[PDB]
């Protein structure tokens, strides 16, 4: 009275021999012919066994390649078929993660021993799935087309716990989206903390990875309250050297200095970074090994320029948010002031967006804005 | 013939599953830290690697990056832990992980579990049992970074999937590129190297096949490159336009031809150097394309992180290149060895070349000096 689905995917359905062991032992098998469907077959199944019946038989082993990772990267749990072609390419194509094959002949008994030990995996998988999407909360900036492409990844960085580059120009919304990749993350509940690095002395930062004074003081380290959640660094090149080590250090061991002893602590970390990289690595100036431990992956927050039709959008809710708080008056935009605000370059984006808007709407008195209200 | 499988664990009183894997007879070799099994995963390549978890030592955010720090096929990945721990991170068995280990121990089960990986890892142990031993040529350098490519070149190399070649500017792509396709095995079939970037979209139109005036007899790269491999360099040069019916052959797998369109069967290999994340975001290359390409992914290192290269390289161009134009140049004197190195390199080894070139053509001395290199 307890079971779950796993399909696989063969041009010959007379290739019957492991679909009954399956099927009167209690299995949901499916089972496609095209390369195009079994895409479509697979974002629907959600997480299930696949075999793929490579054989002697058919399908681009590019195409399959691509299947097997497409976006069906874990709820697929790759498995494969074939006409015992232990030689050439194809053993190496099960460098694909298929984590097993089938041998030409029948052994029934012996093959449910492979295929069970996946249950527990897909099991955990339809467990560990609820977190699904929820709109993203409106993309907590806007939501176009670039965004969009934003908004999807976050939600499929964000539950991996590796740390995170999180780069683009200044003033983007790089924090905003950390805020967003750790509320997705499995550790969402746990605290968050954001850290400027750049208006701090190497003195002060030092007072990060073991705090300052001689007594407990009531300090404690940022690491030490970052404890299960996820702690930020914005603008990470700006580190001094000493520091940077005690960052990797601290990745290492996985333990903070506190006055009330040394201990050990659990804190994913993120960083965010605007200005050049790669002249800072190539001159020595930023450590590349600590590097390395942070561009684990990378999301790229894309300015405004990128998403030009968002300003609109941002600039309205911006209006609509400061003038409610603020008792103003102001309630839209003129035409003229629209045709204009996105015709400006806005280097500072997002940031010099609503920074310009709050000085527009606590001045202006009108109800509608024109665009002589706002640069000016 | 062997068994590596090493696991990563503080207290080795982990041990009760340990002999049953020790007394059949396998290598399981053991670590503590979390940066020394970083430097041991890096260099041992592919294996079997079970992770201790437990309630006990190891920061997530240090496992994770470490099970995802580029151990990303060489690898297959396998965790243990107390019959209680789960709810919380059960989404670490997101990083594939293959299986875990229940606190009870399933003598039979365990070894059925582990020895059908060991069985896959057997299977690269096949084409393997070279076992490291430098590599052909490395058809430019040789020192450890480099060894890691061979690594996986040699296990990428033959599947017949297509693989995206990332690295820096002149830095070996298409010498790579050569190098995987010599794995491959359509090794002896056709290699065809192609430079977008100096291509107007309607050059790269009459290739797909396109159209351009005709009135034609010509033969598209992907009619050439038939049963071989094509490359395209700087692929992110490519228009939308271009992108598409690149995606749309590699979802159809045909080209069109002056005589009628007819079907091939080519590995597409794409390098890039610019930054993919921006131009993924920005809208700049069709994403259903990228996943077609990025299915398999090789780093060529920059000069500046194999710095023990440098002194390799620059003697064996000035080796090719001094005999090739009568020169008289025979060496480098420690002077320019010590100097060689100290340079960043932003076009690197196609950089390195072209400086020596330039001094052999110009230097009459047979030592050549530090003053005489870079000026
Ligand atoms: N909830 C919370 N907000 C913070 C914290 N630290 C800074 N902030 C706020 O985060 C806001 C930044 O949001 P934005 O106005 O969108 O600017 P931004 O584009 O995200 O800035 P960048 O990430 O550098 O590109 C600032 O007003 C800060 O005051 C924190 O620790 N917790
Ligand atoms: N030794 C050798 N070199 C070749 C051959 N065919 C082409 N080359 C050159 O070797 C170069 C490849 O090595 P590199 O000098 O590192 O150039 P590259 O890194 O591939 O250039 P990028 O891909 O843009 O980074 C090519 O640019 C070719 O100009 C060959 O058959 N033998």
């Amino acid at each position: 009275m307890d079971s779950v689905p796993g399909s696989l995917v063969v041009v010959g359905g007379t290739y019957e021999p492991w679909l009954p062991v399956l099927e009167k032992v209690g299995w949901r098998c499916t089972q496609v012919a095209d390369l195009r469907k079994p895409d479509a077959l697979f974002v629907e199944t959600g997480p299930c066994i696949g075999i793929v019946d490579l054989s002697h038989d058919e399908f681009s082993l590019n195409g399959i390649a691509n299947l097997v990772s497409s976006h069906k990267q874990v709820r697929w749990l790759a498995f494969i078929r074939e006409a015992q072609l232990s030689s050439d390419t194809i053993c190496q194509f099960i460098v694909n993660f298929c984590i097993d094959f089938f041998t030409a002949p029948i052994p029934d008994a012996q093959l449910l021993s492979t295929i069970g030990h996946q249950l527990g995996m897909l099991k955990l998988e339809k467990k560990v799935w609820p977190h699904f999407g929820s709109a993203g909360n409106m993309g907590l900036i806007g939501e176009s087309m670039p965004m969009k492409r934003l908004r999807d990844q976050i939600k499929r960085i964000g539950p991996t716990d590796v740390s995170i580059l999180i780069y683009g120009e200044s003033g983007t919304g790089k924090e905003t989206v950390a805020k967003a990749i750790h509320k997705t993350s499995s550790r969402a509940q746990k605290p968050f903390i954001s850290v400027n690095c750049r208006a701090m002395s190497e003195k002060r930062l030092e007072s990060e990875l073991f705090g300052l004074g001689e007594t407990e003081e009531g300090q404690q380290p940022f690491l030490l309250q970052a404890d299960g959640g996820t702690l930020l660094l914005n603008d990470i090149l700006t580190l001094p050297k000493s520091q940077q080590l005690n960052l990797l250090r601290f990745l290492q061991e996985g333990t903070v200095e506190t006055r009330q002893g040394v201990r050990a602590v659990d804190v994913r970390i993120l960083a965010a970074n605007s200005s050049d990289i790669e002249k800072a690595l190539i001159d020595g100036d930023f450590n590349e090994e600590l590097y390395h431990y942070i561009n684990v992956l990378r999301i790229n927050v894309p300015s405004l320029k990128e998403r030009a039709s968002d300003i609109v959008l941002l600039a309205k809710h911006f209006l609509q948010e400061y003038s409610k708080e603020y008792n103003a008056q102001a309630r839209s935009f003129s035409d003229d002031a629209v045709r204009g605000l996105t015709r400006y370059h806005w280097p500072g984006n997002v940031r010099e967006l609503m920074n310009q808007i709050k000085r527009v709407v606590l001045m202006s008195d009108t109800v509608v804005l024109d665009e002589s209200q706002l640069d000016l």
